[PDB]
Formats: structure tokens, C-alpha cells, sequence
């Protein structure tokens, strides 16, 4: 029977043996300090004959007489200075400051629910209240793992499998106390057809059937470092509020229960500061820890979907710091800082954010798949089913994270959802490059379909492929696709090698203006080393509008494709002969920058004769300069 320095028990209430000693001594009407002086005079710890009430905790309590002490009169709790041993279970965490909600006095007459909730919080409606994040560290009977399951003080959902379990003895915690913190509990009384809404308080407790703590002062619940009381019901749900809650920094309530001592030490090192130091270690990435912290600042899931669109370090810094409770840094890991970069489990008292978006984020990145050598498409269908169950915005949220920013995760449900789309993305990617999907290119999509048969084994490779392609800067140069000068992972190198092999097999020989070029032949289109897709456009002399000599070929060859914003000095076109030689400097990569010249028709091909040099560039049907650079052997 451990007590605090005020001889009160671990539940925050007085003991019967001490009330009896004070009663027989005539000290019941005395103040707390006067009563303590008496109790200590009578040997304190040994004031009882059959008990040794070792002092385990130090608390700061109001002067109210010992008999009137409750958890609601505590302001500070810590381990007693001279207590050498492990902390027993205590209603509040150690080294915490306890806050209470002082009910407001209303001036106007209100209905039962709105009157009571508006005394607790200054809200216009229950829609302005925030459901608290309550979690319990307990075994999931459906699976066998032990983790922090999220729910309320009656039941919780296991994030790995999505099933519900009843709360059991273990470490409990409430997350960061939100504004207008409430807990919504299913109210059988309102669903019981024999009771219905507008039930009495006694009926509520009898129908609820949960194990409250019964005291002369009412029925309360102690969970996760908070003491909850019942306020009222609305929409057939019961509302509990944290009449009293601990604060260990950043408005976190800490951990109580078995094992809470070590957990609280880990929280205090990080949160027990005037300002919480959030330190991004290495490159900024939208991992689970960043997503959950940012989600904590969203009003709704859909607001978060928009918020993450194009998320970068700066936007994250500004949004998080705007509340004034955090300071965001980046660089090397620091001792005592909230170091983000190494991946850690998101199911802990830390990251226990109560926002709507945060709950969606936590669910999305915590679910597992029942993987049994299933194909990617089967896994995707399962992943989508899971994601839809979490939230109707869950797919759009992931889409935004993966395609507008830089998303990272090892969650198989998210990976399966995205990976199954690599075929559709690849089809669009090939369409963007070549204009469509050709039979010569389909083998690229057949390869992905074959890899889908590997199931989980291909999720990481597909992830990297989707990530790269989603934000790639690819261009086709002759028979090879090249990328920007970035490091390419082995899984992405493999994807591009097989794509380029299928393309090298199509590297045919074409003639443009008499010149031999190595170019892809995918059907009606071709690609040259000029870094673009072109078609052969043939028009009659009279159809071009050129001031062509009558000795020119009847048919004039143009290259239809991407062009440069160049200008033509004159409509006059020179009729000239020569041996056109392609250059390795396409797309105006030559030293010459006039971007103007005189048209010339060489072997039926229209080129612009670049001013003040001897280089030529092919013209498109619209008389704009293309990326195909030529010269003439001998001038
Ligand atoms: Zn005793
Ligand atoms: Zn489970
Ligand atoms: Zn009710």
C-alpha cells in the first residue's frame, strides 16, 4: 500500500486507515497541512500498526482536508525524492503538471447536452470538439502481437489487422490533448428500444455496463494519465471529457500503468521543453513520422489531402511552427531532440496525434496484408479494400503523397496499392514519350505483368519504378531512353535496361534528306538521336507557301514533331545540293545562338541556314526549326 507524501493512494484518493486515524484524533475538520503535521507526529509511515505506508510519490495538492482529497486536487506528481525503487502504478505520470477544467457558468438557459458541454468547452456545437487519441498497450487476440491499439477506454482497434479488442490491463496513454478534447462512447441506452434517448444518468451507467470507479463524488474513469467524467449524450453517443489531465510538455499526457516509468522517461527527454525541437536528420522525406506530425495540424482529412500536395521541407516547417510549440531544424541528429529520419514504429505514445487526418495516416501506414504468394493484383485489391475501409479519401491522400511530393514507406498495404498501378503508369509514360503504346512496346507492360506474379517480392522494385517514373525527366534519344543525372537504383536500372533493349531491337535505318540516321521504327513514327519523336511529312511545292524555285523537287519533306521558338528571316528558300551530315548537337546545343536564318531545300529536305555559320537545322511543316541538326561535307 504505497502512498504519496500526502498519504494518499495511487488512485489519488485518501485511504480509509488514514481517515480513521484523523477521525478518532478529531482532525477531520482540519486542513491538509494541519492533518499532515499530526500524521507525521504519529510516525507518518508507521502511523498504522499493520501497514508500512512507504512514501513512493511526491505530490502538490490543495489544502482541502485529507478526507476531501481527490485526483482533481493534484497539481504536480513526481517520484518521491528518497524513494529508492521502481515506481508503482499511479493515476498520473511522473514529473507531470496536472491541469483541470474549471466549468464555465452560462448566462442563458440551454438544453441538457448543449448546456453541459458548453460549460466544459466554449463551443457552438459538438462538431467543434476533437475526439481524443486513447491507446492501450495490449496483446491482440486475433493475431498474437502486442502493440498500442487505438480507441477509447472500453475497446481499441489493432492497427496491424483492423480488428477490435477490449481494453486489458497494461500501459495506457492519451495523446496530445486537443482543443475541446472529448471522448465519444457508444451509448447502448440510446440504442436500447426500451430506454431510448433522454435517459437518466443512472440509466446511462446501468446500460453502459463499463467498469467505472465509484466514489462518493461520482463515477470517474482513470485512463492514460487523464481522469474522465461523463457530460452528456448526442447523436446516440455519450461524451466523456478529461476533467483532469497530466501535461508533460507539448500538451502530451504521458503514460500510466505497468511499464509507464520507462516510457515516460523517453517522452520527457523529448517533450519536456519550452519548445519542442524537431530535427530532420538527412534528406527531408514524407515518411510516416512526417505525415503524422503534419496531419496533426489539419482540420479534416480532405484538408490534409490538399495540404500534402507538393509538400517540401519549407511548407512542413511553416505549418508546424505556426502553432508556436515547435522549432524545426535539419542536419545532424542532436541529443535530446525529436530526431526524424531513422524509421521507428508509429504506434507509440509518441506521435499520438488525435486529428482526423492523423488517424487516417496512422491507419494507412500501419495495416498489414495477409500475404500468401498472392499476385500484385490480388494484393492491390486487398490493399484497396483496406484503404477504402479506413477513409474515402485514403486513396486520394496516397496519390497526392506519391505523385506530388516524395513519399517513403515500408508498409505493404500502401506499396501494394501503388505497385499495382505501375502498369497503367508505364502505359501513360510510354504514351507521353512515343504518343501511344505500340506492339513493339507492349512487351514492356508484359514484363510488369509477369513480375506481378512475384507478389510481395516485387513490391519494392515496383515501388522504386513508380517513384522514379512519377517524377522522372525522361527523354528518348535514338533507340535509348536517358534520364537526368541522378543515381539509379538497381531495381530501376533493370526496368530501363529491358525497356531500352526492346527499343534497340527497333532501331531501324531511315533516310532524311538523303542522310542515314539510326532511328526507332515503331510503326508510322520514328525517333532519331535528335532527342524527339518525329513523323515524315511530305507536301507538294505549292502547298508550303515557300518562294521555291521551279527546279526544286515537286515534293518537299518536313519533320513533324517538337520544334523550337525560332524565327525565319525571309520566305525566300534557296535550292541547294550537298551531302547532309547529322550532328551530335541537336536542340540548338551548338555554340551558335542567332536562332534565325534563311530556308534552304537540300535533297528535298527543308532546313534553316543558320545566320553567320554553316550549320543547318531541319524545319517542321509549320516552318519552325526542329531539333535535328545537320551540316554539309565541304560546305
Ligand atoms: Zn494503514
Ligand atoms: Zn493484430
Ligand atoms: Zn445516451
Amino acid at each position: 500500500r504505497y502512498v504519496d507524501n500526502n498519504f494518499c493512494g495511487p488512485d489519488g484518493y485518501p485511504l480509509e486507515c488514514i481517515k480513521d486515524l484523523l477521525a478518532r484524533a478529531g482532525k477531520a475538520s482540519c486542513t491538509l497541512s494541519e492533518q499532515l503535521d499530526f500524521i507525521d507526529t504519529k510516525r507518518g509511515v508507521y502511523c498504522c500498526r499493520e501497514h508500512e505506508h512507504e512514501i513512493a510519490w511526491y505530490t502538490e495538492r490543495s489544502e482541502k482536508s485529507y478526507e476531501l482529497q481527490t485526483p482533481f486536487e493534484i497539481k504536480l506528481a513526481k517520484k518521491f525524492d528518497t524513494f529508492n525503487g521502481e515506481c508503482p502504478n499511479f493515476v498520473f505520470p511522473l514529473n507531470s503538471i496536472i491541469k483541470t477544467i474549471q466549468p464555465r457558468v452560462e448566462k442563458k438557459k440551454l438544453d441538457g447536452f448543449m448546456g453541459r458541454i458548453r460549460s466544459v468547452y466554449p463551443v457552438a456545437s459538438p462538431n467543434e470538439c476533437n475526439q481524443m487519441c486513447l491507446s492501450t498497450l495490449m496483446k491482440c487476440d486475433h493475431c498474437g502481437e502486442t502493440s498500442w491499439q487505438t480507441g477509447d477506454f472500453v475497446k481499441a482497434t489493432c492497427e496491424f489487422c483492423g480488428t477490435e479488442n477490449l481494453t486489458k490491463e497494461g500501459a495506457t496513454t492519451c495523446g496530445y490533448l486537443p482543443q475541446n478534447a472529448v471522448v465519444k462512447i457508444y451509448c447502448p441506452a440510446c440504442h436500447n428500444s426500451e430506454v431510448g434517448p433522454e435517459h437518466s444518468l443512472a440509466e446511462y451507467h446501468n446500460e453502459s455496463g463499463l467498469k467505472t470507479i465509484l466514489r462518493k463524488g461520482g463515477r470517474t474513469i482513470a485512463f492514460g494519465g487523464c481522469v474522465f467524467s461523463y457530460v452528456g449524450c448526442h447523436n446516440k453517443c455519450a461524451y466523456w471529457v478529461p476533467r483532469a489531465s497530466a501535461n508533460i510538455g507539448c500538451n502530451h499526457t504521458g503514460v500510466v500503468g505497468e511499464g509507464s516509468e520507462g516510457l515516460n522517461d523517453n517522452l520527457l527527454e523529448i517533450l519536456q521543453k519550452e519548445k519542442v525541437n524537431i530535427n530532420i536528420v538527412g534528406d527531408f522525406k514524407l515518411n510516416e513520422e512526417i505525415a503524422i506530425i503534419l496531419a496533426s495540424f489539419s482540420a479534416s482529412t480532405s484538408a490534409f489531402v490538399e495540404t500534402v500536395k507538393g509538400l517540401d521541407y519549407k511548407a512542413f516547417k511553416q505549418i508546424v511552427e505556426s502553432c508556436g510549440n515547435f522549432k524545426v531544424t535539419k542536419g545532424k541528429a542532436k541529443k535530446g531532440a525529436w530526431n526524424i529520419g531513422e524509421q521507428k514504429s508509429i504506434l507509440s505514445p509518441l506521435y499520438a496525434f488525435a486529428s482526423e487526418a492523423a488517424r487516417v495516416v496512422r491507419s494507412i501506414f500501419s495495416r498489414t496484408l495477409e500475404t500468401a504468394q498472392n499476385s500484385v493484383r490480388v494484393l492491390q485489391k486487398a490493399a484497396i479494400t483496406i484503404l477504402d475501409g479506413i477513409s474515402q479519401y485514403s486513396l486520394r491522400l496516397i496519390d497526392a503523397m506519391m505523385f506530388t511530393s516524395d513519399l517513403a514507406t515500408n508498409n505493404l498495404v500502401v506499396m501494394a496499392y501503388i505497385t499495382g498501378g505501375v502498369v497503367q503508369l508505364t502505359s501513360q509514360w510510354l504514351t507521353n514519350i512515343f504518343g501511344t503504346v505500340y506492339e513493339k512496346l507492349k512487351p514492356v507492360l508484359d514484363w510488369l505483368e509477369e513480375k506481378f506474379k512475384e507478389g510481395v517480392e516485387f513490391l519494392r522494385d515496383g515501388w522504386e519504378i513508380v517513384k522514379f517514373i512519377s517524377t522522372c525527366a525522361c527523354e528518348i534519344v535514338g533507340g535509348q531512353i536517358v534520364t537526368c543525372a541522378k543515381e539509379i537504383k538497381e531495381s530501376v536500372q533493370t526496368f530501363f535496361k529491358l525497356v531500352n533493349k526492346f527499343l534497340a531491337l527497333c532501331a531501324d535505318s531511315i533516310i532524311i534528306g538523303g542522310a542515314k540516321l539510326k532511328a526507332l521504327n515503331l510503326g508510322e513514327t520514328f525517333v532519331t538521336h535528335s532527342k524527339g519523336l518525329y513523323r515524315k511529312c511530305v507536301k507538294s511545292r505549292e502547298e508550303t507557301g515557300l518562294l521555291m524555285p521551279l527546279k526544286a523537287p515537286k515534293e518537299i519533306i518536313f519533320l513533324e514533331g517538337e520544334t523550337l521558338p525560332t524565327e525565319v528571316l525571309t520566305e525566300e528558300v534557296v535550292l541547294k545540293t550537298g551531302d547532309l551530315q547529322p550532328l551530335e548537337q541537336p536542340t540548338s546545343e551548338a555554340v551558335e545562338a542567332p536562332l534565325v536564318g534563311t530556308p534552304v531545300c537540300i535533297n528535298g529536305l527543308m532546313l534553316l541556314e543558320i545566320k553567320d555559320t554553316e550549320k543547318y537545322c531541319a524545319l517542321a511543316p509549320n516552318m519552325m526549326v526542329t531539333n535535328n541538326t545537320f551540316t554539309l561535307k565541304g560546305g
